[PDB]
């Protein structure tokens, strides 16, 4: 179930999932719709969702990692797509090797060192590459 602001923007949430406390590296996953092509792990809030557990969850399901949730980088709209995202640090502790959609969409799972997942997410995600900018 989709849930929505009050201005019909989707809610979802995500995490930057950082390989360890420096934050160096960062996890992106395939896209589902393009599997070339590199996201941020995310989705949507589920009713009376939590962002905070929203986002834990999403990276889960599509990245198959666990870790310490950090702190709440921002919120991130998406105009076009009419979105609005959660953003939190998640220090990953776990990495598990048959996570939901591996099983269920082959997607793919990758460490990129920040610069190098900004320049993958700018052409098709300049929104996610925003995440990183502060
Ligand atoms: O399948 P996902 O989870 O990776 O993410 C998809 C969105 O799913 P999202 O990550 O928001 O949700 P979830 O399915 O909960 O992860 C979906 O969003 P939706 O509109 O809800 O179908 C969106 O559609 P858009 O909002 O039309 O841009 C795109 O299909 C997007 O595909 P991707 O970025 O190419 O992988
Ligand atoms: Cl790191
Ligand atoms: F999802
Ligand atoms: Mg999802
Ligand atoms: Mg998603
Ligand atoms: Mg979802």
């Amino acid at each position: 179930t989709r849930t929505y602001d009050g201005d019909g923007y989707k809610k979802r949430a995500a995490c930057l999932c950082f390989r360890s406390e420096s934050e160096e590296e960062v996890l992106l996953v395939s896209s589902s719709r393009h599997p070339d092509r590199w996201i941020v792990p995310g989705g949507g809030m589920e009713p009376e969702e939590e962002p905070s557990v929203a986002a834990v969850r999403e990276v889960c399901e599509e990245a198959g990692v666990k870790g310490t949730l950090g702190r709440l980088v921002g919120i991130f709209e998406n105009q076009e797509r009419k979105h609005r995202t959660y953003v939190y640090v998640l220090i990953v502790t776990e990495v598990l090797e048959d996570w939901e959609d591996s099983v269920n969409i082959g997607r793919k799972r990758e460490w990129f060192k920040i610069e190098d997942a900004i320049k993958v997410l700018q052409y098709h995600k300049p929104v996610q590459a925003s995440y990183f900018e502060t």
